[PDB]
C-alpha cells in the first residue's frame, strides 16, 4: 500500500487515554516511538491523574498495530498501514473472567509526523477486592498471538484473542478481547487473508520517575502465511 511508505523509519508515537472504570476517572499519557521494520515499540506511560486505578498490564493492549512487522511476502495483508495516514478506528470489548469488562474506542492516525492513538475507555461491573480494582495482577505480560480476519462488510478487520494475566497467588485472570477496526478515510485499504500477530511485551519502571507509570517494550510480528 501507499501507507506503508510512512513506516520505513522510526516514527514518534503519542498515546492519550481517558478512562472511567466503575466511575473512577483517570488519564494516561504515553510517548515513545515505533519501527515497523523490526516491529519494535518503546513507550513510557504516566497516569496523569494520580495512581492508576486499574493494573497497568490490563491496559497494554488498549494503549498501535500499524507498527507490526509484516514480512515482505505478507505486505498485501497489512490493513493497518494501508489505512494510513487518515487512520482507523479500533474498538474493543475486553471481558475479565469473573469480573467486569472494558469497552474501548480509539482513533489511530497521523497528526503531523507523529502517530497518535487516542482512546476513550469505559469499565463497568468490576468487583470490589477483585483482581482489577484490588491490583492483584503481577507486573508482567505474557507473550501471545492474535488472529486477524477480514471483515469485508465493514471494510475492515476483526480479531478475538485471550490474554492471560498472572495473579499474585499463582492463578490466572483471563481477559477475552473482541476487536474491530474500520478505516477513517474512504480510500482503498488492504483486506487480509487470515493470519496472526505475534506479540511480546516487557514491562519495567523508570527509577527516576515518581509518578505511577509503565515503561513498555513491545515487539509485534505478523505470521501465518507461507511463501
Amino acid at each position: 500500500s501507499k501507507g506503508e511508505e510512512l513506516f520505513t523509519g522510526v516514527v514518534p508515537i503519542l498515546v492519550e487515554l481517558d478512562g472511567d472504570v466503575n466511575g473512577h476517572k483517570f488519564s494516561v499519557r504515553g510517548e515513545g516511538e515505533g519501527d515497523a521494520t523490526n516491529g519494535k515499540l518503546t513507550l513510557k506511560f504516566i497516569c496523569t491523574t494520580g495512581k492508576l486505578p486499574v493494573p497497568w498490564p490490563t491496559l497494554v493492549t488498549t494503549l498501535v498495530l500499524c507498527f507490526a512487522r509484516y514480512p515482505d511476502h505478507m505486505k498485501q495483508h497489512d490493513f493497518f498501514k494501508s489505512a494510513m495516514p487518515e487512520g482507523y478506528v479500533q474498538e474493543r470489548t475486553i471481558s475479565f473472567k469473573d469480573d467486569g469488562y472494558y469497552k474501548t474506542r480509539a482513533e489511530v492516525k497521523f497528526e503531523g509526523d507523529t502517530l497518535v492513538n487516542r482512546i476513550e475507555l469505559k469499565g463497568i461491573d468490576f468487583k470490589e477486592d477483585g483482581n482489577i480494582l484490588g491490583h492483584k495482577l503481577e507486573y508482567n505480560f505474557n507473550s501471545h498471538n492474535a488472529y486477524i480476519t477480514a471483515d469485508k462488510q465493514k471494510n475492515g478487520i476483526k480479531s478475538n484473542f485471550k490474554i492471560r494475566h498472572n495473579v499474585e497467588d499463582g492463578s490466572v485472570q483471563l481477559a477475552d478481547h473482541y476487536q474491530q477496526n474500520t478505516p477513517i478515510g474512504d480510500g482503498p485499504v488492504l483486506l487480509p487473508d487470515n493470519h496472526y500477530l505475534s506479540t511480546q511485551n516487557k514491562l519495567s519502571k523508570d527509577p527516576n520517575e515518581k509518578r505511577d507509570h509503565m515503561v513498555l517494550l513491545e515487539f509485534v510480528t505478523a505470521a501465518g502465511i507461507t511463501l
